[PDB]
């Protein structure tokens, strides 16, 4: 989850 959200911002 982390990095899948840091990636869409
Ligand atoms: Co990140």
């Amino acid at each position: 989850l982390a990095e899948a959200l840091h990636s869409a911002l």
